[PDB]
């Protein structure tokens, strides 16, 4: 069926729309070729609708209900928990849309009488109302990015806040827990960058002749049919749950998952959906287990050899034992056909890869460097210009979230974020006695607060001391940074040296987390340089559940 269907009324905005990057001292010192940055706005929903809209083909087959066994089986060890409306209600990002009920993200952070009220009633409505098709708003999403040699913004949908409250209750803790239990190591999210990396590098090593290669499927969430969404259910009914939790999995599976009316910011009617919700509490878990699905599926009808697969959500990316250069390719063509037939037609073409550098998942890379001792360490990259561009765009515009501070701590090790986002940030953190203040950050999808001066912990946790010492980093990655550079119109890395070299000696002058950060953080700007040793503090740090399930879309916020 038709992925959406319009009336004709369009998608609109609340408030005005910025589009353009603003001619900013602070932001300018960054990024000088401003006209090359621009902002998604509503004004181009038209043409992105135009790309999602179409008929989904789908064939299944032996193969396909072999692995949708296999995975219920392990579904069936799992026993979820029905979460508290306080519990739930915790959860709730502090600036999460509000209800058009009389209450907001702060009051139900603030389990205020009326919300908590509307929340038990959207909830006992899911217990006895198992049709009625759930309301959703549709709106256009504003993401910053570089011109090329421009992308129409990308549509997000989502229910009410009373709604996505009883869906954390009825649901977080079986995406949380469901999709590991299931995927078993193949589930991305459960790995911190370090960790992943080390996982793509072991499995590499470990193929007596390693072929990669990543797969992109054309639009997702709108090649994911009411089967599929069906199927997704029949695996979370696996798990022991309590009654209200199963009605609950059960009435928003047909009532808001499979699909329903789609209504604009003036409230008018849109139209309809009949695919993946980018904005429910199980994107996340139902596009990762949906794609590792079909690719495992899929992976059998083409006969790849020993296949190990990494899955984030839509994001997959495969390496297996080479059978030969011809063998490959006419397998990978295999798989492709295999992904059509069960509706996961590619966007770009699957190339096989041979070196794993060369590789690219979840939009980053592996590269090499050396620490201290020029032990060679893998780290996970990629190419800076969508980071660099939306720091600048962050730093001339207060945002609700930092796509700066969520970079650095899951790029902490490359060579740009370490050069570029730290000084700079640090720079303007110290002229304006921020260093303290958090800001909410964005680690796959869950919004975390931070403060600044905790990165140091941070970054030695989920990375390692090396993260501070990395250096002598390979020419190809050196490369693309400096062209990236002359591109957007950023300084170049000597004028980065020089800043970074005066940021830190402001910082140790302060001492305290600042004096860390600084030693930590810059001894790459300095030439006698400290011997850094393990930070205390650090070790004392909560870093638990940070990188055990994607919430892309979810409405999550633990901090």
């Amino acid at each position: 069926s038709m992925s959406y269907t319009w009336t004709g009324a369009l998608i609109t905005p609340c408030a005005a729309e910025e589009s353009k990057l603003p001619i900013n001292p602070l932001s300018n010192s960054l990024l000088r070729h401003h006209n090359m940055v621009y902002a998604t706005t509503s004004r181009s929903a038209s043409l992105r609708q135009k790309k999602v809209t179409f008929d989904r083909l789908q064939v299944l087959d032996d193969h396909y209900r072999d692995v949708l066994k296999e995975m219920k089986a392990k579904a069936s060890t799992v026993k979820a928990k029905l979460l508290s409306i306080e519990e739930a209600c915790k959860l709730t990002p502090p600036h999460s849309a509000k209800s058009k009920f009389g209450y907001g993200a702060k009051d139900v952070r603030n389990l205020s009488s009326r919300a908590v009220n509307h929340i038990r009633s959207v909830w006992e409505d899911l217990l006895e109302d198992t049709e009625t098709p759930i309301d959703t708003t549709i709106m256009a999403k504003s993401e910053v990015f570089c011109v090329q040699p421009r992308k129409p913004a990308r549509l997000i949908v989502f229910p009410d806040l009373g709604v996505r409250v009883c869906e954390k209750m009825a649901l977080y803790d079986v995406v949380s827990t469901l999709p590991q239990a299931v995927m078993g190591s193949s589930y991305g999210f459960q790995y911190s960058p370090k960790q992943r990396v080390e996982f793509l590098v072991n499995t590499w090593k470990s193929k007596k002749c390693p072929m990669g290669f990543s797969y992109d499927t054309r639009c997702f969430d709108s090649t994911v049919t009411e089967s599929d969404i069906r199927v997704e259910e029949s695996i979370y009914q696996c798990c022991d749950l309590a009654p209200e939790a199963r009605q609950a999995i059960r009435s928003l599976t047909e009532r808001l998952y499979i699909g329903g009316p789609l209504t604009n910011s003036k409230g008018q009617n849109c139209g309809y959906r009949r695919c993946r919700a980018s904005g429910v509490l199980t994107t996340s878990c139902g596009n990762t287990l949906t794609c590792y699905l079909k690719a495992t599926a899929a992976c059998r009808a083409a006969k790849l050899q020993d296949c190990t697969m990494l899955v984030n959500g839509d994001d997959l990316v495969v390496i297996c034992e080479s059978a030969g250069t011809q063998e490959d390719a006419a397998a990978l063509r295999a798989f492709t056909e295999a992904m059509t037939r069960y509706s996961a037609p590619p966007g770009d073409p699957p190339q096989p890869e041979y070196d794993l550098e060369l590789i690219t998942s979840c939009s980053s890379n592996v590269s090499v460097a050396h620490d201290a001792s020029g032990k060679r360490v893998y780290y996970l990259t990629r190419d800076p210009t969508t980071p660099l561009a939306r720091a600048a765009w962050e730093t001339a515009r207060h945002t609700p979230i930092n796509s700066w501070l969520g970079n650095i701590i899951m790029y902490a090790p490359t060579l740009w974020a370490r050069m570029i986002l730290m000084t700079h940030f640090f720079s303007i953190l110290l002229a304006q006695e921020q260093l303290e203040k958090a800001l909410d950050c964005q680690i796959y999808g869950a919004c975390y607060s931070i403060e600044p001066l905790d990165l140091p912990q941070i970054i030695e946790r989920l990375h390692g001391l090396s993260a501070f010492t990395l250096h002598s980093y390979s020419p190809g990655e050196i490369n693309r940074v400096a062209s990236c550079l002359r591109k957007l119109g950023v300084p170049p890395l000597r004028t980065w040296r020089h800043r970074a070299r005066s940021v830190r000696a402001k910082l140790l002058s302060q001492g305290g987390r600042a004096a860390t950060c600084g030693r930590y953080l810059f001894n790459w700007a300095v030439r006698t340089k400290l011997k850094l040793t393990p930070i205390p503090a650090a070790s004392q740090l909560d870093l638990s559940g940070w990188f055990v399930a994607g919430y892309s879309g979810g409405d999550i916020y633990h901090s």
